[PDB]
């Protein structure tokens, strides 16, 4: 056991293979499955786990009614063995709250959750399963964070947090942790105009966080973090291939340093990309308006070229099925000379798009890169809504 | 592993951060969750766990009917991973009976349960998960104990027990254990006139037990124990801020050495406080009459000053929601230079306050000290009783 | 770490303290609890576990219907953490069949199950979780064994087995195992005329098995086994206090060497006793006709004196409640200078005594000796049969 | 821990003893049990586990409806502790997909699953719980594999795969893995004309794979693999005792080098055999037409003599009960001088044979060889289909 160092480059990726799928809604139709949303996966030296914000009720329970609501005193971050569906019997409570992140540094796991009222939230930072630090809201408006895993290097794990408006300038900070203790706090710098729900990974000693601009941009903000110097820079993804949801049609040219407006009717969704020159892949919903479908697009130089377009594609979820948030993770402890990109897609079921039921929940699908040319099919949730009526 | 020694001082506390909530009643409305009461938490070198007295049925089961009853041959102390809800599938039986205490001495856990008929109860003392000692009733009237964790120092774990009337003078003893064997027994001494359900913690080589006087006082008795000499003193919390339930209004002056009587209609409830000069916090139900709401009041010198009032407060459970028992615990194995205060609140649902159902049970919330000034909100149970009708 | 040696003497016993109780039937009214019968307990260096023969269905399942039947291809020996109820989620399948025994030699656990048709059953002997040895029926009539734990000394664990009529002379053997391999087989010798379902325990290098004579005696046969020499003798309990069920009134004198007959209407039930001169205790159903109630009786010199009677008694289950099989076990790995006797009572619910349901199952209660004079109460099953109607 | 090698000989087998049975359909009538099919068992240094392809839904759930269907994005290979029934709470996801194999090389477990659309399937190869290698379909027609365990020798684990028509010549390959990495690929060679679903086992440094010819033969193809040279040969079982399902009556002579045609109405079923000169056993369904009943036949020189007939038999499942797939496995880590043959029988319930329900699933029974002459009885599933109507 030692601290993880981000000493390896990203593996070449040409295709995406299936890693895990929990079929939670299908199973939760009759088994005791907790309602969730905002899932992800995170790994450690022993393997990978799935994570999500429980709503403190089962899917078939009468308390599933009303779970469209994002914040309550009944939510908590829970983790479970990858592949299983989350039940009250197989899940570990990482922390209490309604927004979270988590990562392993090679020694222990840090987990963070925000809870409390809108104008007075606080974060609690846990390490090795114990509470270490507490951070009060600094802008009095829903202190909140990534909703996917953080990334560590030589013991130092940066985390992106925001507090302030969802539709206006907000106060974002990069907080650098070691064993759950604050090493440094920076205010967000650079040209990104709004930051939410960053999806982050590391490679070659560099951490990149592709985030959600909920205020103006249909293009995604990118923050580049040096976890050794504990400094960062920010801007937008340059590609004309817009990846936020509710975006206009892709334009002739993207914009590296300003948001591209437009889209209807959603201001944003969590998402991700892996940016590695020619070896760059962008995820997005297939629908430009809604959280339906999901596609991976290989867009060489998407980080630096406003003219970059797709040279290959892979449908992860067809546009006849619902998707949701998407984010990045990597099994940094794999026995490979490169760090292989993985991602998950949250498959939201229920409200508001399916209003024949009273609840909102999701299942999870996750895939990682392949150098091979693999065939594919749609990994939709798979549940029949009529069965819940 | 080594014996825990109470060598550290209490951490400074200015507010309370969320530690855990199990949402047991919400989840138990449709998953297989045990009916409980008298819950608490207790930690060890590896972490913290939740404890409670099962009723030997699930919340939705037909045998949940009648569970307002406190004592039966179908109760047992159970423990389980912090944050999970107590099911028949994830709970460890610590011992059999209907009143208990438990604590880890740094090497192993000691667990104690009382069972039997009112006029002939006995305690069984467990250590390392094996029964070590048995203790028969000495006053033939519901031999009973703490209903929250005991505390250990150099292997010596004092426990406060009582046998005798609930509504008149009784026979309290402090029994000193090491590896589940009786080292010494003392009869209660000092100015506390009635002792029940003590909530105890350790700091700076001194163990403090804040208890319930079910006979006269609305102020809580306080026993101070020297675990090395195995001797003690007792009196009452000096503060005018009364913390028992069914208490009258706070008077102008409290009384260190005599009970402050009054209040209606109930003689008492298990509660707690941390007492450390200016760094003192008293918990109580917000209602002076019923087990509803729960608030933490910072009252400097509450332990010694009859005129001490609150300088701050934090609502833990709003007064439109049910509370219950409350008690102290500490993660004595945390990687801190001080012992940080934690507490839990039992959130009782069902009878007698909610008679639309035939059962009585509870969920749990737990919080710990923070040196920061954190925002707060209500951590009420969150179940809808109508769903159970 | 090492093979257990039976070198310690039995602890002095003056009353019985509660060890465990699973409340399976109460819990199983709603939770997913397996139908069982023929339970017992058995310990190893880490702790104690509960055992029983599942019927391959849950209590509330439609397949619980018809579970009065003793033998099917759907039964198996399962073990689980002491105190929990047996569910499909927390039980380990030891082996497959419809008669069993099990014991730990200090290194690993041996478990044995018989299965197959009446005229052609077979035993499979398991060790450390792997199948070691198979034993075919020698008399073509329901090869069967103890239905409670065996006992090992220096790695040698003798097991008593019977093959032959239940209501006439049969063929009993003592098979000595080591690591699941047969070391020696002996034909039953001595004065016991019929042997079934032996309840065995060890002390001072000697193993005593108290059994059920289903053919003639209402007094119980006693087999004494020397595990080093691998030899034995047999006779009956001498006491006039008869302990099998469906017995006549206790006569003026018992008989050391021949069966005391009589009783109505059933030939036998599994039972046990601890025999240590003055320190001797006999368990039996309170009713002399049916398996109801259960009492422990201290009968000095029960093993040698035909006029020995009780000098103390403890009611374990009141005569208004159903009991069932009873058997011996000891936690040989306790941190004590003596081996402390323990026993369990099988609490049978359903058919044939409770015919308003279609199933037969049980719950378990277990107790151990105390040197103290402890109060007591009835530890009956606690389920309300009407809730299953 | 070392790499396992196959130098030991097969144990002599004269009868079959019961190893395990999970009773999953009986139990799943009321507990939360996953719908499965294509089960098997596989062992490692610690013991054995049960495997199967889940359908991503419980047996009682509404999504059970439609589970006759073999391939969907909702299936996954799951493993669990031998003897338990597969629930959402005790199952490990080995990989995602609708065809699999798995085996332990003495150091870690390799698991492989195929998923994707019929024309573009892909395999993901896992080792030690991590994804290692991906393989795209090469014939573009349902790439598929063994549905029972693979076998490893000195780090090398051969796997047989097929891609192509089910009803005509297809493209079978042997792929040799080491730590999940491809060491070599071979096209099928020899006189076997069609290969599906091989049941494989090792002894004397040689792996034999007994398969299913779904195109022509009612006799079973046999593939002999040398795991050191990484080469193979193929032909058919010589015996007149035909072991596929939907076969004609046994002819007077079998055929070592060509398929024997006939039987109605089904083209084949996964099965197995142990081939060891005189010590040879063939399994098959009792019915020549349908997947009903199951018998083991000892047929000396079945691998080499076309006139070889049975010299003994054992009924495993009577012909009044449904059977299904059957396959081979061995506990190669047993403490024995020889490798003892084991096998399982999949017990299919529901569609198409039991059309009164909407689902298809199964339970499992497994047996291993014995040198003794043990009696036997039928180990059928035991659920009442009426209870599911
Ligand atoms: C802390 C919190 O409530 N986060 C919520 C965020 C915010 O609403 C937006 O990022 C605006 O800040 O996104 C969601 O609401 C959403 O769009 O589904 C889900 C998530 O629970
Ligand atoms: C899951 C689904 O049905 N998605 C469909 C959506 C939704 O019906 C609307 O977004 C509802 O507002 O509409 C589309 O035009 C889109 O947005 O891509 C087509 C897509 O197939
Ligand atoms: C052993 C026992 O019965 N303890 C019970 C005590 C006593 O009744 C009082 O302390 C009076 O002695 O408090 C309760 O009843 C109560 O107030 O809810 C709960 C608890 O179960
Ligand atoms: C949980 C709850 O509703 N509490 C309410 C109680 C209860 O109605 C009574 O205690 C029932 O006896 O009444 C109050 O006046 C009080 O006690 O402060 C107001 C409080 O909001
Ligand atoms: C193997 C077997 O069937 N054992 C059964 C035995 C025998 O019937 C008797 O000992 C007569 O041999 O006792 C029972 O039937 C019984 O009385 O409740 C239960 C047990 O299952
Ligand atoms: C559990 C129970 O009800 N036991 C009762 C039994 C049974 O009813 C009969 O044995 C059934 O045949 O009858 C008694 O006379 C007896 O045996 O002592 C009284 C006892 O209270
Ligand atoms: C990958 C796949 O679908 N395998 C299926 C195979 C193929 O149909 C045949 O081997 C023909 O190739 O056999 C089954 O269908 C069957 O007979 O019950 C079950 C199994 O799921
Ligand atoms: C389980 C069962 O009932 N099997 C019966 C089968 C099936 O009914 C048919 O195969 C359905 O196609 O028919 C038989 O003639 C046979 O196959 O030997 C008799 C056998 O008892
Ligand atoms: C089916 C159901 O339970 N519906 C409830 C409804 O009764 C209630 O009015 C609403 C507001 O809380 O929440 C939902
Ligand atoms: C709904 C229900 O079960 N009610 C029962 C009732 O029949 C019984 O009179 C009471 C006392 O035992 O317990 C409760
Ligand atoms: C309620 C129920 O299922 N009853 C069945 C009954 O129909 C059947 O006659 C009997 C014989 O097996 O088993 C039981
Ligand atoms: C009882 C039930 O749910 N039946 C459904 C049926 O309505 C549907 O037509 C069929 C095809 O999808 O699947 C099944
Ligand atoms: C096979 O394993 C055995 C037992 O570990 C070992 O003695 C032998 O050297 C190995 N044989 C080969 C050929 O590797
Ligand atoms: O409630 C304790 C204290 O809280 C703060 C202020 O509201 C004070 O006026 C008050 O005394
Ligand atoms: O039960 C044993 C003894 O218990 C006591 C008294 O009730 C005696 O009469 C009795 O002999
Ligand atoms: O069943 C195969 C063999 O079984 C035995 C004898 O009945 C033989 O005659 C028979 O060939
Ligand atoms: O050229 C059409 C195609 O270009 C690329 C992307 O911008 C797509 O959104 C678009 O459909
Ligand atoms: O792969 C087919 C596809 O390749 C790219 C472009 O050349 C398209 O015109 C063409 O349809
Ligand atoms: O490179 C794939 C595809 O790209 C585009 C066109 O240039 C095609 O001619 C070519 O086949
Ligand atoms: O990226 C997915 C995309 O690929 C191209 C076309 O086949 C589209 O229909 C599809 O949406
Ligand atoms: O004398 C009555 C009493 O004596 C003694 C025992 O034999 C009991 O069974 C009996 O009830
Ligand atoms: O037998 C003597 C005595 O033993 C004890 C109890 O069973 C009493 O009922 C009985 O009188
Ligand atoms: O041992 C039980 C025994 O105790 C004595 C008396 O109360 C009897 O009625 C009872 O049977
Ligand atoms: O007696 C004919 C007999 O021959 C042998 C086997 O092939 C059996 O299946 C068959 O019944
Ligand atoms: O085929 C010879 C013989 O083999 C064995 C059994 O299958 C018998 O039914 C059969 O007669
Ligand atoms: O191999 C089983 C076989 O044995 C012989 C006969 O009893 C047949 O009826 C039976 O099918
Ligand atoms: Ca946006
Ligand atoms: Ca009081
Ligand atoms: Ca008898
Ligand atoms: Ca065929």
């Amino acid at each position: 056991r030692t601290f993880l160092n981000l000493t390896k480059p990203l593996c070449e990726v040409n295709s995406w293979h299936i890693l895990s799928k929990d079929n939670a809604i299908r199973i939760g139709e009759d088994a005791h499955i907790l309602v969730t949303r905002e899932p992800y996966l995170s790994c450690d030296p022993q393997g990978c786990r799935m994570f999500a914000l429980s709503q403190g009720t089962t899917l078939r329970g009468r308390h599933a009614n009303g779970t469209i609501h994002d914040r309550s005193p009944f939510r908590a971050l829970i983790s479970w063995e990858m592949g299983q569906a989350p039940s009250p019997y197989n899940t570990r409570v990482e922390c209490i709250g309604w927004s979270s992140t988590s990562c392993h540094d090679g020694m222990s796991r840090m987990s963070i959750c925000m809870s409390g009222p809108n104008n007075n939230a606080s974060a609690v930072v846990w390490y090795g399963g114990r509470p270490i630090t507490e951070i009060p809201s600094w802008a009095g408006n829903i202190l909140r964070t990534q909703e996917s895993e953080c990334v560590c290097h030589k013991g130092v794990c940066p985390v992106v947090m925001t507090d302030g408006p969802a539709n206006n300038r907000a106060a974002t900070k990069i907080i650098y942790f070691k064993e759950g203790k604050i090493q440094k706090i920076e205010e967000l710098a650079g040209n990104a105009q709004h930051i939410e729900e960053c999806s982050c990974y590391g490679a070659g000693g560099v951490i990149k966080c592709i985030c959600r601009d909920n205020w103006k941009g249909a293009n995604r903000p990118v923050i580049t973090i040096d976890p050794e110097m504990m400094t960062h820079t920010s801007k937008y993804l340059c590609s004309k291939v817009l990846t936020d949801t509710s975006r206009p049609n892709d334009p002739t040219n993207g914009n590296c340093d300003a948001p591209i407006t437009g889209g209807s009717p959603d201001p944003g969704v969590k998402g991700f990309a892996f940016l590695d020159g020619e070896n760059s892949w962008l995820g997005r919903t297939i629908s430009k308006d809604s959280r339906s479908g999901y596609e991976m697009l290989k867009v060489p130089n998407a980080e630096t070229d406003i003219q970059s377009g797709p040279i290959s594609n892979q449908v992860i979820v067809n546009n006849q099925n619902w998707s949701g948030y998407s984010g990045a993770f990597i099994d940094y402890w794999a026995n490979k000379e490169c760090f292989n990109p993985c991602f998950y897609v949250e498959l939201i079921r229920g409200r508001p798009k399916e209003s024949s039921v009273l609840w909102t929940s999701n299942s999870i699908v996750a895939l990682c890169g392949s150098k091979k040319r693999l065939g594919s099919w749609s990994w939709h949730d798979g549940a029949e809504i009529i069965y819940f009526e």
